């Protein structure tokens, strides 16, 4: 949305719905073409098939994800905000819980969908017990 | 810096300049030709110039920056923070200050410098504060 309130809540509502774990409702918040690059600095995730696997792997890492503050770009189109992701790793068999402390930077449409978001984190993001 | 934790202490470094007010040193840990865009979207300053319009207006608005998390990319280069800003409140200067929600995006140098800064806040994201128990 080009109105900052509506935009942050549309931001709002996709960490409610990673949260909830339902990756058709999440999926279906991003345009069909939306790129995700997370990290920041690996390869560009591009259209349906690269967010449904996206999505996949961070409703089996069981995600939850506490947001900070949302700032609005003046561009009509940004959102930015840090969070703390907790997870786990599917692979590990003590299934330990990780913090990571990133920041995500998306951009929305006219019509609210997201076209691109951006994930900031590295190795020493993260965080455990 | 390539290396994270490199990276990440001179953003803090950035952040510490800013509070003492020494228009000199910050304006130093760029390159020439660094790019700061802030607000993102009503975009965009460039040049060793327009960097001290930029950083004599901060200390003229007395601005103080509290960071949070300082998060890297794995892009070799960017970091990545939300900090809350605040300044002198035009409207109500001895009263009441002015604070902004925001977050920065630094790309920097392999030697050490800031290439690039986006700040993101919006309309929505400023609030006044009380400023004095007079």
């Amino acid at each position: 949305m080009q109105d900052e309130q509506k935009r942050k809540e549309i931001v709002a509502e996709y960490f409610r719905k990673v949260n909830e774990g339902d990756v058709d409702a999440i999926v279906e918040m991003f345009t069909e073409n939306a790129t995700i690059e997370d990290p920041v600095g690996k390869d560009v995730r591009e259209g349906r098939a690269a967010q449904r696997e996206y999505f996949n792997s961070n409703v089996t890492a069981e995600v939850t994800i506490e947001p900070g503050h949302l700032s609005a770009g003046q561009d009509g189109k940004s959102v930015a905000v840090a969070l703390a992701a907790e997870m786990t790793n599917i692979l590990d068999p003590n299934r330990t819980r990780v913090k990571i402390n990133a920041v995500d930077v998306f951009t929305l449409t006219p019509e609210g969908k997201i076209d691109s978001m951006r994930v900031f984190w590295g190795m020493t993001d993260i965080g455990v017990w």
